[PDB]
């Protein structure tokens, strides 16, 4: 019922205690240890379970969380994060006068149809595995005048996208922008790890 | 400085999160997880360290606490706890009219010199290893009338006592009580695992 967590808390307290027992602790850490020691005393007396017994049970529970595969996440060959945009560029507000958008590939593609005869460069932040795109964080279209006129973003509620879905989204965005006689290019990052 | 603990907290949060992720959690556990998730977000932004990076560093720190000998406490062959007294008997108030006491063997020996011509039984709670006494919790002398007239207790500030120190303390207590024509015996627990 409630003993599973109590036991986990008692073991994790022990672990934090051992951390303190080996120095390096800041004052708020020791303060939390004191508050938790008092709270665990209370919870123990209410439950009737000795702190060391609970600690050992917690140890076995924590091991159970960490048993079997544990955290041996050796199936993600060090993805490298590549960026063309700063956090401000990704979070910057923008608007479309004649908005146009669609969903495909678990990606949302947006572009302003009011943009005409402009020169546009695409910038993106994304993860790369084996010299190819693996996850898209964000792509935005900027005019030479600095306006944001299009965007490709992942949809968090759908099964994740692939590199080919992003390549298709980029091609679709470029096509739609080119319709209005815009000149569209991509950064070297996109040109090297993705495709126009 | 303060990153060592923060990192430990982030990993331990992850562990508690995985516990939640595998059910069995009570409402206060999840509530603490929410408060801690918000607090860790704050602490992260203040420190500038990503929660996953801190989590991995915390994992390595926790492993460091648990590395080498870890908790392989295989040098304490299952001590068995034997009791003659309830918690109330050990915590019961008592007094000596003519107090007498000494320190020896990292034990405090007390007896009331005013007790005469009584029949006394000694009761004790202690740990046993290999069919012999290893740690004394408490020993008290009771008259047949129920009065507490003597006590042998460990002193927490001194190097721990041995079984032979307790045997000597019991012999000394019995001797002092016998001086005043008291008849003193011990429980079967003491007679089997210690000596008069």
């Amino acid at each position: 019922n409630t003993v599973s967590s109590f036991q986990v808390d008692c073991f994790l307290w022990h672990v934090r205690k051992r951390f303190a027992d080996q120095e390096l602790g800041d004052a708020p850490f020791l303060d939390r240890l004191r508050a938790d020691q008092a709270s665990l005393r209370g919870r123990g007396n209410t439950l009737g379970l000795d702190i060391e017994t609970a600690t050992r049970a917690g140890k076995q529970i924590v091991e159970r969380i960490l048993e079997e595969e544990s955290d041996k996440a050796l199936k993600m060959p060090a993805s490298r994060y590549l960026t063309d945009m700063t956090l401000e560029e990704m979070s910057r507000d923008w608007f479309m006068l004649m908005p146009k958008q669609k969903v495909a590939g678990s990606l949302c593609i947006k572009m302003d149809q009011a943009i005409m005869d402009k020169t546009i460069i695409l910038k993106a932040n994304f993860s790369v595995i084996f010299d190819r795109l693996e996850t898209l964080i964000l792509l935005r279209a900027f005019t030479e005048e600095g306006a944001i006129v299009g965007e490709i973003s992942p949809l968090p509620s759908l099964p994740g996208h692939t590199g080919e879905d992003v390549k298709n989204a980029i091609g679709v965005l470029i096509g739609g922008l080119e319709w209005n006689d815009n000149t569209v290019r991509v950064t070297e990052t996109i040109q090297r790890f993705a495709w126009r």
